[PDB]
């Protein structure tokens, strides 16, 4: 019922839904596991417009069948004609992003690895999150780098990072390792202040040595866009804005 036409990324393939007009699909071959798939199926019943459709789950290693989207945010940003993405297209794609995120969060599912490669862009220009529910550290939240907490704010830090990248069209924080990554981050937002530093991690606030204008790194950002971007990129997970309240920020 499926013919693998090409490999892409468990490992993701591009097949043809033989029983459904030969349309294209993305087959991923991959107790906790059983539970994770049950959640995926459960989330699918809500058929959210900003989450990739899960057309079916086959057994025999398990293969998940998703709708296939021709491109991701990276490809989209590679092809856009300078000066780049239209300010109103950024605003929209960001809203669609926050929309799917809040959906997942409302259901207590943390994406964990939100990055341009798994944020797909539809033929119609619709954002659809993928690769969740089952390396580059450029989108890792501070707390994850420090191995402190792992709640849902983690995904919002990633959103701030993607948001910046829609303007820059280049990653904001391009670290080479956990420590380098955390280093490049603090150069921008500045040292958090002992009060906001996890009290259980191995890396002391002392292992680093002041904040600077965000507009310097993200040119063309509005005042609202700048407010939102900073609320996302807040060092303390507890003080970081959520997707839900991000959907209500004046920026939108
Ligand atoms: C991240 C990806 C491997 C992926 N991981 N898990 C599911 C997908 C998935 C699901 C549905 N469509 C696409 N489309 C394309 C989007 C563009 N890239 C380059 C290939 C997959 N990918």
């Amino acid at each position: 019922q499926y013919e693998c036409v090409a490999e892409i990324g468990g490992k993701v393939f591009k097949a043809r839904d033989l029983k459904n007009g030969g349309r294209f699909v993305a087959l991923k071959r991959v107790l906790s596991t059983i539970r994770e798939v049950a959640v995926l199926r459960h989330l699918e019943t809500f058929e959210h417009p900003n989450v990739v459709r899960l057309f079916d789950v086959c057994t025999v290693k398990l293969t998940l069948v998703f709708e296939h989207v021709d491109q991701d945010l990276t490809t989209y940003l590679d092809k856009v004609p300078e000066p780049g993405v239209p300010t109103e297209t950024i605003k929209d794609m960001m809203f669609q992003l926050l929309r799917g995120l809040d959906f997942l969060h409302s259901h207590r599912v943390v994406h964990r690895d939100l990055k341009p490669q798994n944020i797909l862009v539809t033929s119609s220009g619709q954002i659809k999150l993928a690769d969740f529910g089952l390396v580059t550290l450029w989108y890792r939240a501070p707390e994850v780098l420090l191995q402190s907490s792992y709640a849902t704010p983690v995904d919002l830090w990633s959103v701030g990072c993607i948001f910046a990248e829609m303007f820059r069209r280049k990653p904001l924080f391009r670290g080479s390792s956990d420590v380098d990554q955390l280093g490049k981050i603090l150069d921008v937002i500045g040292l958090p202040g002992e009060e906001d530093w996890p009290r259980d991690v191995a890396l002391p606030r002392q292992a680093f040595h002041s904040a600077q204008p965000i507009e310097k790194f993200v040119t063309d950002i509005d005042e609202l866009g700048k407010d939102l971007l900073l609320k996302c990129l807040t060092f303390n997970p507890a003080k970081r804005i959520s997707a839900y309240s991000a959907l209500s920020h004046p920026y939108f």
